[PDB]
DNA sequence: GGGGTGTGGTAGC
DNA sequence: ATCGCTACCACACCCC
């Protein structure tokens, strides 16, 4: 048990955490690209014509928490009985479920006592504990897979199982269903034999918002390739307006609203003007949406194809404390602080930067909130503070950094009984280059 | 035209 | 118990 005035708190949250761990996979599998490929050329240019194959693991966290699970579950059968990853008991979030657990309407997200509740009499939850080591041995056999297979002209992580694989096809070449066909099986195929029993769904498609929807129509464990012309109101009518990529719970609200409820997104295309669209949830995202439902790709999307090598590039660094922030007092808020920066610059040296801008967050119970929340160390409803600043001259040194940091604290007057998290960002970071000369 | 800030949403499981 | 991270885009609203 580590509270967070320990000075070894932030090495057990983060150790514990699985989202600190799919933010820190997916940073390493960035800076992996970039190292991998710094004497390869690997873009995509106007003349080409391409296939996207965007892959993904079925259930990760629980499929590989299931075939590593302990002695204590040797007669667990995956394919019969409703299984969860989570930490606890009670209010725990469920980060993985398998099939099984979804017939009976269980969803990643939930928390444990909410999912108990829907398993019919006399069957019973299974909760697997996270096999963290074991997540990233998988992906390495994934990733190694993916590349060992050469065919592929562009291989971008999306995160620890998830992948999106770009295919240059000469105009000389003709792409037939069945070439992508067996291209689909024989990926799937290599990755369950490299990973020992893993599966993998597949979107196939001619623009990646597309191979995003055709991988959510294959899951689980399977694959579909739909290009834009094989589009059709019956592939619009299976999807929710949340399966679009880059729409999410507010988004949904807004366009509910708006356009009358919407079932599918059929019922949007059909409704929307998009100006009308632009005004409900913004111009960009807007557009978009408007592209998305011609199933084509908008100018932010490209870019990764166009300079993967640039759009991978790290541009800022942050750690987020939100779970477990109980202070008495303000000695033990800057401690806190200081051990942030500390770590903040441990990873900032790594990279060989310094920073030019930084910025202090914080979660504030809010006023009519309950002063414990439901659950466990949470944060509960909060109001959100930041304040940024800019510093002189761009620098890596502690005594800069902290001091700035609790000054920045210090202006946003949050008791330190109602801090619920905590945020420290390097906005901006500058390259540490052989001249550092400078009066 | 350029610049700036704080706030909020989204994605992976 | 229980581990609600984090990079990035985009917006509203301020200034020359
Ligand atoms: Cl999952
Ligand atoms: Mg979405």
């Amino acid at each position: 048990i580590v509270a967070c005035d320990d000075p070894d708190f932030l090495t057990s949250y983060f150790a514990h955490s699985r989202l600190h761990h799919l933010s820190a996979w997916k940073a390493n599998l960035k800076d992996k690209f970039l190292n991998e490929n710094i004497h390869k050329y690997t873009k995509i240019t106007d003349k080409d014509t391409y296939i996207i194959f965007h892959i993904d693991f079925d259930c990760f966290f629980a499929t590989v928490a299931y075939l590593c699970r302990s002695s204590s579950f040797s007669a667990c059968d995956f394919k019969r009985d409703p299984i969860v990853v989570c930490h606890g008991t009670k209010n725990s979030d469920i980060a993985s479920c398998n099939y099984v657990a979804r017939s009976y309407g269980i969803k990643n997200g939930m928390w444990v006592s909410q999912a108990e509740k829907m398993l019919p009499n006399g069957i019973k939850l299974i909760s697997l504990p996270y096999t963290f080591e074991q997540f990233q041995l998988k992906s390495e056999a994934f990733y190694s897979t993916l590349k060992r297979l050469n065919i592929f002209n562009l291989i971008l992580p999306i995160s620890i199982d998830e992948a999106v694989c770009v295919r240059i096809i000469p105009d000389n070449i003709h792409n037939t269903n069945t070439l992508n066909a067996r291209l689909c099986e024989e990926i799937r195929q290599e990755i369950f034999q490299g990973t020992n029993g893993c599966t993998v769904s597949i979107g196939c498609s001619d623009s990646l918002v597309l191979a995003r929807l055709a991988l959510k129509m294959a899951k689980p464990n399977g694959y579909n390739i739909t290009f834009k012309s094989n589009l059709s109101e019956e592939f619009w009518s299976s999807f929710k307006l949340d399966d679009l990529p880059g729409v999410g719970h507010s988004t949904l609200s807004r366009l509910e609203s708006t356009f009358d409820s919407p079932h599918s997104l059929n019922d949007l295309r059909k409704r929307y003007t998009l100006d009308a669209l632009k005004a409900s949830v913004g111009s960009k995202l807007g557009m978009k949406i408007h592209l998305a439902l011609q199933g084509q790709d908008d100018e932010e999307s490209l870019k990764i194809l166009y300079d993967p090598k640039e759009v991978l590039q790290r541009k800022s660094l942050s750690i987020d404390i939100n779970w477990g922030i109980r202070f008495k007092n303000i000695t033990q808020v800057d401690l806190f602080i200081e051990r942030g920066c500390q770590y903040l610059l441990e990873k900032l040296n790594e990279i060989n930067k310094t920073t030019s801008q930084i910025t202090l967050k914080l979660m504030r119970r809010c006023k009519d909130a309950p002063i414990e929340p439901p659950k466990y160390m949470g944060m509960g409803r909060c109001d959100s503070f930041s304040r940024s600043s800019r510093l002189g001259i761009p620098t890596n040194e502690f005594g800069i950094i902290a001091t700035e940091m609790k000054s920045l604290y210090r202006t946003l007057g949050c008791p330190p009984m109602e801090l619920r998290g905590l945020a420290l960002q390097f906005n901006k970071l500058v390259d540490v280059g052989p001249d550092n000369n400078q009066l």
